[PDB]
Parts: C-alpha cells; sequence; structure tokens
DNA sequence: CGGGTTTTTGTTAAGGGCTGTATCACTGTGTAAGACAGGCCAGATC
C-alpha cells in the first residue's frame, strides 16, 4: 500500500527513484557534460522558483555558496586564532 | 482464517571518505618567619 514519497526510508527512497536516477544521471552526462547536482540544483530551483519563493531558493543558493547558517573553515579558524581559543576548548564548544 | 498482490527492510562482498575517540608525554596551582640549642664574652663577685 502506497502511503506518500517522504514517508519512505533512504534506501527505499532510492529503490523507488532508481528509475529516474538513471535517466537523468544520463541524459545530464549525454551533453551537460556530467555534473549531475548541478542540474539536479538547477531543476530542483527552477520548480521552487515555479511556486515564486524567492526566500527558498536564495537561502538554498546561500548554503551551497557558502555564505549563511554554515562557516566556511577560514573564517572559523580566524575565530579560533583571533579569540585565543586553544584547541580543546574550541572542541568542548564545537561539541 | 490463507493465495495474490503490494510496498518496506535487510544482506553480502569490497572499497572511499568524514567524524569521533583513545593515546602520547607533560604542566600549574600547593613558596617567610619563628623556635631552639649551643657557643661565647662582659661583668658582678667572695
Amino acid at each position: 500500500p502506497r502511503q506518500h514519497l517522504l514517508s519512505l526510508t533512504r534506501r527505499a527512497q532510492k529503490h523507488r527513484l532508481r528509475e529516474l536516477k538513471i535517466q537523468v544521471k544520463e541524459f545530464a552526462d549525454k551533453e551537460e557534460g556530467g555534473d549531475v547536482k548541478a542540474v539536479c540544483l538547477t531543476l530542483f530551483l527552477l520548480a521552487l522558483r515555479a511556486r515564486n519563493e524567492h526566500r527558498q531558493a536564495d537561502e538554498l543558493e546561500a548554503i551551497m555558496q557558502g555564505r549563511g547558517s554554515g562557516l566556511q573553515p577560514a573564517v572559523c579558524l580566524a575565530i579560533r586564532v583571533n579569540t585565543f581559543l586553544s584547541c580543546s576548548q574550541y572542541h568542548k564548544m564545537y561539541r
């Protein structure tokens, strides 16, 4: 009995979308170079802007570009150094 | 109360990559004065 897509587990969702996975990967590496993740997030942003949710698309662009809700290692290194944090104290703080 | 049928859930093997944890040899905080026995000279003395 079918219930819903996101109600399944990871392996079950993979079993259910293996066909679309193969199709998208082949039709993306035929002509579009082969970057599967690129075509994936591009199609997702397009389907999301179809619902004109500018906010969600901007947040996803920020996440996938590293500029919000998550720091690149250089910035947190500068924070760990310029604030005189130790390696164990930063660890506790990060733990 | 089971077949027929369907959607979830493991299961093996080998390799890759990110995350967490044990291990090594060490540290910094326990830090100033007083009690007492022995020697010794200045001096009252009988």
